[PDB]
């Protein structure tokens, strides 16, 4: 019979809105049906929508936390229940979860910053813009850029911000950079693609070309800001692998199947030199790709690499 998994997410960024794909695509070859819902950053909402998804009596709950140091109440009362409850893509600080499926925001937000090091020669002034703060990625990412800055003392931080993951906070936050800071921004350290995006975006409009921005995740449109040098790089986060590995997961641990509960996805970098295969897969070639998704979680799970896809570098 049909395995019912909850997933609550912090919100439908453009990283959750893409990945899904690949949590539906699983799901159709184990027959799991998806209660979703979306908590709008909102942590109260967030916590409501899982007491609910308990109270209906659901196999599985998978998270996307607003915060990382929240839902205490609702991790215990999903333990009570006999409901695993497994935080996916982003972390609750908080080890009484049943699984969690999780990238290495750490060792990505190092490798982002490692990239604008190199663009820059180790010299120069950048703005950061954040995700959700409290937000593990938000956190993570953070403390990858800072251990990178440390490395480099000529790299100089004229300015910090949130832009809650959306494109068009990051234009706003950018555009206002563009007021005070001028001629003085030398690169964009972006922790996602969208709000590097819209750092782009700002950035044309005030008539300036050629400045450096890094991202992380590889969507769509960052893929094609590496293709065509709008982007210095990014960080592949494939949700379509990464959340169907989330979604497996929980789905062995619903039935009490033997899985690793918590592996790791590592982000390879993506630069010109292997572009071409990650738009192949996220989105020229996407329904070839998903074709083979099941067979590839399936095995990735096992290996314990679950951002592996073939992408050049990759082994
Ligand atoms: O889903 C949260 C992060 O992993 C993602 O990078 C946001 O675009």
């Amino acid at each position: 019979d049909t395995t019912r998994i909850g997933v609550t997410v912090y919100d439908m960024s453009s990283f959750i809105t893409a990945g899904k794909e690949g949590m539906d695509a699983y799901a159709k070859d184990n027959n799991i049906e998806l209660i979703w819902n979306s908590a709008n950053l909102d942590v109260s909402t967030q916590a409501s929508q899982v007491d609910s998804m308990i109270n209906q009596g659901v196999d599985a709950i998978i998270v996307v936390p607003v915060q990382a140091d929240s839902l205490a109440p609702q991790v215990a009362s999903a333990k009570a229940k006999g409901i695993p409850l497994v935080p996916v893509n982003a972390a609750l600080d908080s080890k009484d979860i049943a699984g969690n499926v999780q990238p290495d925001d750490v060792a990505a937000g190092a490798q982002e910053m490692q990239m604008m090091a190199d663009r820059l020669g180790g010299k120069g002034n950048i703005v950061i813009l954040q995700g959700p703060l409290g937000q593990s990625g938000e956190l993570d990412r953070s403390k990858g850029i800072e251990q990178v800055l440390a490395k480099y003392p000529d790299i100089k931080v004229l300015a910090k911000d949130t832009a809650n993951w959306k494109r068009d906070e990051a234009v706003n936050k950018m555009k206002n950079w563009i007021s005070g800071f001028g001629p003085q921004i030398d690169g964009v350290v972006a922790q996602n693609d969208d709000m590097g995006l819209g750092a782009l975006q700002a950035l044309k409009e005030s008539g300036r070309t050629g400045v450096p921005i890094v991202g992380i995740d590889g969507i769509e449109d960052g893929l094609n800001a590496v293709k065509s040098g709008d982007f210095i790089g990014t960080s592949l986060q494939n949700g379509t692998v990464e959340l169907a590995a989330g979604l497996a997961v929980a789905n062995r641990l619903a039935k009490g199947e033997p899985v690793n509960k918590e592996p790791v996805y590592i982000m390879p970098a993506i630069t010109k030199d292997n572009v071409d295969v990650a738009i192949e897969h996220v989105v020229t070639e996407r329904q070839q790709f998903l074709d083979g998704l099941t067979e590839l979680i399936n095995k990735n799970l096992e290996t314990g690499d679950i951002a592996y896809e073939g992408i050049p570098g990759q082994k």
